[PDB]
């Protein structure tokens, strides 16, 4: 079985990745880093795993599609494809450009599009169903301040996992998201920086949080869910 | 008098919207790409006794968003109200949706409602007042619609935009509230079900009919429907509703 | 006229409700198990122009909720719409919830809910048309409250009985949709906040502010807030509507 | 590591034990029905797993706390408490009596309280943190046609979900819901009856379906997950 997993270069992607090795899949680890990308994979294959990098700019139609490509025929199946890879716009709503827009949008939605449709191929290529899993975000349930711009894209990225799911379902392709609280990852890292210019458990999320709920979403147990987006926030918001 | 901008108000449910805050007392800009049908409803307005200015705005444009908003405070002497309400639809299967195509309809679906809210925000603060923003969702925010996904998304989004705007702009008086339609007959669904019957097979007005199956009160919406409720959204008696996207879809999704 | 039936609307936000549907023009029906109130609230609106009858009902006893109807539809002389809006607060660590406090506020909160709904359908049947039932939710049916864990469930239950009445019903041509407040300086409140005083030792008032730090207007609501959502809820402006718990809370959840 | 699970004599509540049994715990299953608890418990036993019978009716607040106080001391232990057992009542909204009202809240709803309240006084005596998990129902998000008694339970469920996640956090407990579709069990063997008197996978649910998400809501993968209720439906409500 085969995963490949954007944004896996670190962070969230990275524990989604080494989880799904530990899983038993092998993984494509995809990234517009490849120097983080190609140091996961080779971590991954030294401890006797199976994985490749793969260098890709999620927001570029034709890179996402020979990436899912590369990683079918490198790792010689494709059955899950977890759409990781995103950004953070810290900026003031009323400070929002046309450009800022283009730029969230190409790289946390379009990317979300491409990876569905390259996914879906390599499906039909394979010869059978699969499992498509997108990151949102706790922004995606309830719209976050002074992250405006990114809210609004995981909205839409959960607006896209129910459709796809609706779509798909026929083709035994289910289509799932997580959605992650704060987590203290390189993301939140700049967050912090620019925020400066409610947990219920009381205590901030690590990366393993997000991919322990992410191997469920990967596995035989959640053949008959799709369309969901599942909150594993520590509890700020209910849903 | 106060004032209203309803962009998207040459026909449909902007139009609508248009006629029914005229109604309520507003004295409301009409802008739309179509500067035919824009400057027609503006002068059916006008010859009503109610007041109204024409305004030709692509809202895709964030330019000419804020030349639209600085047209109607100076042309109708103040604003209070702006209603994002312009959008298109796409009909398309999932795997065939281009990066073309969603470049298109976030620009005019998404960006637009961002252009807005910072107009009528900048206009807010030189009327040295609040204000109301009010964004046109749909139901297919709220459930995904299938063959409509880049629709569904964009909507999705607008939803989203919505609540955080509405956080955001809460210490200026200014609230952000939604709206969402059902199934309407309107020239967009004219599109939509002609685009469908190409796509199934099916004849025309078929796939209006089958997608209006599921509304409880058993019958498909007209565009007054839609402006009964952002009548009550540009009221004071929604003065403290903010954030909310508000159903009003016959009973098709319940939130 | 058209006719209302309020319950709880010998004081708080029933009887803003009950206030502003007599300017709405409505005849209404003051239902209340407080007598004296009802009797008063009653008077009020009679001495000032309106029409209005109080007819004392435990809303918790089905009989009573359709002689509390059916007093009302002849007494003056029709029923359009009815507002389950009586309810009660408990305050109360989770694990010290006992059966008979569930029993208690489920038979208050939710089979008062029920019963109102019947009472209603059977009414606007006699009268040969289709009516408008609004429920009162809260804030808390759309996201649970600590350490008002009963309540909570019980508002939860509102919301649900409102979709799915609205499901059943829209074939009559009656609509079902609630309202939801957020933290409203009533007699309720007052009680909250001095039995969660009792149980985290802050000073009178202080609770009340903190329940409230999260609003994004940042006021705490007055009656009238809601009163001016019920009165959309009754006009035929909300006639497409249906199913729908509606927040206006100043922006504390969003739906 | 112990569980209990409440109308576990069959259908969903019987699908999840056994599972839970695979997954390594000694499970308490917990019946009006003694005589199908005791046969479920005696099949797990025979099989090689640790399983004790525990006749209780749900809507009883004693009986539920001796319930889990039994499985504690038997099983020696208690970690994880399934709020399953319900009843539906398929009644027109119009015909709903008081007597329904009080019939199916007490069994639906009073029983997770009091489920709720047993299970956190035994993880206390264990001196541990656990996991509750609550059966609601995909008519807790979208109120069900002729089902309204059932309907108003199943959201009160949702909420309770809700409300005690957030209260018992801080405990380390935490609280979920699994929200099932149309599932062939004894349940719909009677709904099906008195209805004569969607799913996009394009297929009924199976019990074994909703065990396999309740699997995840028993494990460490869904630790940092509180007051979240998952729609495992195939597809029919999206949230
Ligand atoms: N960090 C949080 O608290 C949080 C909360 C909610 C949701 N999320 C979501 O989880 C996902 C992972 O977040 P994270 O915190 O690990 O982020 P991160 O910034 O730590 O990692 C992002 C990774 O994606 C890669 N990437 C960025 N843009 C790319 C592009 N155009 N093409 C290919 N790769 C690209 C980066 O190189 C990096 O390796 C994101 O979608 C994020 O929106 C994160
Ligand atoms: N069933 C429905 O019709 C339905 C349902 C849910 C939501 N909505 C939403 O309601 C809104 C109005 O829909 P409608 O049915 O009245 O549509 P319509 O197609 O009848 O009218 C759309 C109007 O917007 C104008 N417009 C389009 N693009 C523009 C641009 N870039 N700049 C300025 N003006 C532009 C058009 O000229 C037209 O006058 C839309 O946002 C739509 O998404 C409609
Ligand atoms: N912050 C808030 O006050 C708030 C917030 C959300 C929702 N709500 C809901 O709004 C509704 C009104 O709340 P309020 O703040 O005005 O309450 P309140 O306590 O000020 O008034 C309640 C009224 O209901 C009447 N009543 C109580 N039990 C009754 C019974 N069994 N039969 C008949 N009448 C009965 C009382 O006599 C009283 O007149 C309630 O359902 C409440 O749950 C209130
Ligand atoms: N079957 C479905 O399609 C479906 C859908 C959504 C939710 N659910 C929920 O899943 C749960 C399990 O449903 P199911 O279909 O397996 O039901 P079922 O009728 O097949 O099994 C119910 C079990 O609970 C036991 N039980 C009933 N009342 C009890 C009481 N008072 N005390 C103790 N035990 C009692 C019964 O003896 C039986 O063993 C229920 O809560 C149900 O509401 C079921």
């Amino acid at each position: 079985k085969v995963a490949l997993v954007t944004g896996a270069g670190q962070g969230i992607g990275k524990a989604i990745a080494l989880r799904l090795v530990k899983d038993g899949f092998a993984v494509a680890i995809a990234d517009y880093n490849d120097a983080t990308a190609k140091a996961v994979a080779s971590e991954i294959n030294q401890a006797g795993g199976h994985a490749v990098a793969v260098k890709v700019d999620v927001s570029d139609r034709d890179q996402v599609f020979a990436a899912v490509e590369q990683a079918r025929k490198t790792l010689g199946g494709f059955d899950v494809i977890v759409n990781n890879a995103g950004i953070a716009q810290i900026k003031p709503l009323l400070e929002v450009t046309e450009e800022d827009l283009k730029q969230i949008y190409s790289v946390n939605v379009f990317s979300v599009f491409f990876g569905i449709q390259a996914a879906v191929e390599a499906f039909k290529k394979e010869g059978h169903g699969g499992k498509i899993i997108n990151a949102a975000s706790i922004a995606a349930i309830q719209g976050f301040p002074i992250l405006s711009a990114y809210s609004t894209t995981k909205f839409a990225v959960r607006g896209l996992t129910q459709t796809a799911a609706r779509d798909l379902a026929p083709l035994g392709i289910t289509v799932n998201g997580y959605c992650p609280g704060i987590v203290g990852t390189g993301m939140w890292e700049q967050i912090d920086a620019e925020l400066s210019k409610s947990i219920a458990l009381g205590r901030p999320s690590v990366p393993e949080d997000v991919a322990g709920l992410v191997s469920f979403l990967a596995s035989p147990d959640s053949d008959y869910m799709t369309g969901q987006s599942l909150l594993i926030d520590g509890g700020m918001v209910f849903n």
